[PDB]
């Protein structure tokens, strides 16, 4: 390869080198696995150290049991009543979870942490069968048990429909049956594992006329119901005889040309339609519009198993994330692990080595890493719905209090301005017919993902300081597509002011409604005439789109920060296998090491830029991208900033500017950093040599360089 890793890599994961370009794409998966990993476990890490203001792994619980003075630390901090915002993670029907299953969920995400930025060895994740010790595995086993009774009982719904159709075609068998390989088609993929092509080979099957008699007009009611239904009996077909499917399977591997394929794919699918069209007919005229219907009101005419060791770990972090999050982790897992498979299988059928080291062995196989999958599949598919429980809805109409103006003011007048707002009369009741503000709240920013999302990542006393400054706020509002602009324009227009049609105009009025929001407003909504109408959606709209401007503030901030938080895992990475060290001076950690080590156009412009570093700024840069100090250290900063285009320049400026106040540099070894920061200090923006030259540390590969320090190229 170019940067002259692939021997390195291949006897680091196999042994000796390989003269092939097979392998090279295995190890880059697994590596994309461990990045991503990293990604999510950083975001969850600063999660937890922000919703609370403030781990050795070989600590079991009774060693620190018996020590008083450091154990009285960790009681009084898992006492914090803030820990209701993460939902199900540490609260289970509103009754704390044991201190011992606590003390394990912690301990675990402390170990990923520190196997993912890289005491445990480097093998910890892939061979955890022997490592994780005593009552930790019982934690995972008690939190999968929770929600495989729950999945098991769940689950008999919403498809009550094609069940009874598929169970009423074979009589002569087990309810078990019927449920289970129709289950195991559709959440886990168990079609995926076989040669042949059931979708073509249905398209085969329609060119005859034995079954064709399905393509009418009407037909087209139902599309998705009729195909999976026919893919499932085609499933089991090939399963039943175990010996025509593997026939089938040997005169596939025997083919010649594509042009024999072809013709055994006509020959197979039409002994099929000779076989069981009456079946197919029979099964495919029971479905209409009446029996659809009575099938749905008769929904209630085992699947726990147990799973690896592995997608429990995954399952405890998706506990203390959110809907989109998540998706984007299990959808990056699941094509890594097909990818996987399928490298696998082609090397395979090559005649080449396979195996890999003894230590990978265990994990790294083909049947792992298939079970691996399916369960990752089935993990992806619970249906969360993240509800504000019922205990913690206090402290969330605290901090909806807050955010809605009236910040940064103590407990004390929260609570007058709560008993004053919404009343409560005698015996801790509610008025009947005076409560319009409450509901309003708790349907508008109390069950808003926004509002979590905002609490989660942001401190609420100092929130408001996002959408003072009006550049921010013009940015982010040209950033929404037209449509939903003009809508808004529409609804949140008021009465004093003419319809227009341009662009710019509305996003200067919304901005200036924007900038005044405040609970006193919403302080005479209607109780339980249009003019209230009018009025409700009127403040629906504005209560929406503030919460938006700020959610997209923060969630883009910390997308850069893990772009940056990536580079450094692989810059860690890298440092090891070459066989040079990162040193240190005084305390400050040299991280311009390895791009000089393999230096010693591109190489005039990176000479020249590495007599341009600061140690000092690059060690704060590091400090910066791993604490996420850009979100909690956003509400001193953003009231300066001149002009925005991107979030890239927002991003840097607020770096340069800690990095200014806090006098994070050095003039003695260069100075020539006082230039940087007096184009900082006199254009209101930041600097692109700047941030060229603190992200030296990178020097080794020059497309990440550039993606990371030029603007356009950047998003692109």
């Amino acid at each position: 390869d170019l940067l002259c890793l692939k021997d390195k890599l291949e006897m680091h994961y196999f042994g000796k080198t390989f003269d092939d370009n097979i392998h090279i794409q295995l190890i880059y998966q697994i590596l994309d696995i461990e990045k991503i990993l990293a990604v999510h476990v950083n975001n969850i890490v600063f999660t937890l150290d922000n919703v609370l203001h403030p781990w050795r792994i070989n600590l079991d619980y009774q060693t620190l049991r018996g020590q008083t003075n450091k154990y009285d630390r960790f009681k009084n901090y898992i006492k914090r009543k803030e820990l209701l915002y993460f939902g199900e993670a540490f609260y289970h029907e509103n009754e704390r979870r044991y201190e011992e299953d606590i003390f394990a969920i912690l301990t675990l995400l402390s170990a990923l942490a520190q196997f993912c930025f890289a005491h445990v060895n480097s093998f910890w994740l892939y061979q955890l069968e022997d490592q994780l010790s005593d009552e930790f595995k019982e934690t995972l086993s008690i939190l999968w048990e929770e929600v495989t009774e729950r999945i098991d009982s769940e689950f008999l719904k919403t498809n009550t429909v094609n069940l009874h159709i598929l169970c009423h075609v074979f009589p002569k068998e087990s309810k078990e049956t019927i449920v289970r390989a129709y289950y195991e088609f559709l959440i886990k993929k168990s079609f995926k594992n076989m040669g042949f092509s059931i979708k073509k080979l249905r398209e085969i099957m329609l060119e005859q006329s034995d079954l064709k008699s399905f393509k009418e007009d009407k037909y087209n009611s139902v599309r998705a119901k009729l195909y999976k239904l026919f893919d499932f009996i085609i499933t089991y077909y090939y399963d039943h005889h175990a010996f025509e499917k593997e026939a089938l399977v040997s005169s596939l591997r025997s083919s010649l040309t594509e042009e024999n394929k072809e013709e055994i794919y006509i020959k197979t699918a039409r002994t099929l339609a000779s076989a069981l069209g009456a079946d197919f007919k029979k099964a495919a005229a029971d479905v209409n519009a009446k029996n659809i219907r009575d099938y749905q009101k008769k929904a209630n005419d085992i699947g726990n198993t147990g799973i690896g060791y592995f997608s429990e770990l995954i399952y405890m972090l998706t506990l203390l994330l959110d809907g989109k999050e998540i998706n984007d982790l299990l959808t990056t897992l699941i094509n890594k692990f097909d990818n996987i498979i399928s490298f696998i299988d082609i090397l395979k059928k090559l005649n080449l080595e396979f195996k890999f080291k003894p230590e990978y062995a265990d994990f790294f196989n083909m049947t792992n890493c298939r079970y691996t999958l399916e369960e990752l599949r089935v993990i992806n598919s619970i249906a969360r719905m993240q509800k504000p429980s019922a205990d913690a809805r206090k402290i969330m109409y605290r901090d909806a209090l807050r955010i809605l103006g009236m910040d940064n003011r103590p407990d004390e007048e929260i609570d007058r301005e709560l008993e004053r707002t919404m009343p409560v009369g005698a015996d801790g009741k509610f008025i009947k017919g005076k409560q319009g503000f409450r509901n309003f709240i708790a349907s508008n920013v109390i069950e808003s993902s926004r509002f979590h999302y905002l609490v989660r990542y942001n401190n609420p006393h100092k929130t408001r300081t996002l959408v003072k400054n009006p550049n921010v706020v013009k940015f982010v509002l040209e950033g929404i597509p037209e449509t939903q602009i003009k809508r808004y324009f529409d609804v949140c227009k008021g009465q004093e002011i003419p319809p227009t049609s341009d662009k710019s105009a509305q996003i200067d009025v919304l901005a200036r409604i924007i900038s005044s929001v405040d609970y006193k407003i919403f302080e005479d909504v209607p109780q339980s005439n249009f003019s209230d109408a009018l009025k409700k959606q009127r403040y629906q709209a504005i209560v929406s789109l503030y919460l938006t401007v700020m959610y997209l503030i923060t969630k883009n901030l910390v997308y850069v920060n893990s772009r940056y938080v990536i580079a450094f895992h692989c810059l860690e990475r890298d440092a090891f296998l070459h066989g040079v060290t990162l040193p240190k001076m005084n305390k400050k950690i040299v991280y311009s090491q390895l791009t000089t080590h393999l230096l010693t156009k591109w190489y005039v412009l990176v000479k020249n830029n590495l007599q341009n570093s600061d140690i000092t700024a690059v060690s704060s840069f590091a400090n910066i991208v791993a604490a996420i100090s850009v979100v909690r250290n956003s509400n001193e900063y953003i009231s300066g900033i001149g002009e925005l285009h991107s979030y890239f320049e927002l991003y840097h400026y607020l770096v340069q500017s800690m990095i200014a106040k806090n006098n994070w540099y050095d003039t003695s070894h260069q100075p020539k950093t006082a230039e940087y920061l007096n184009n900082l200090k006199k254009h209101h923006t930041y600097c692109k040599d700047f941030v060229k030259a603190y992200c030296i540390p990178f020097g080794y590969v020059v497309p990440r360089y550039k993606n990371l320090t030029i603007n356009e190229l950047f998003d692109r």
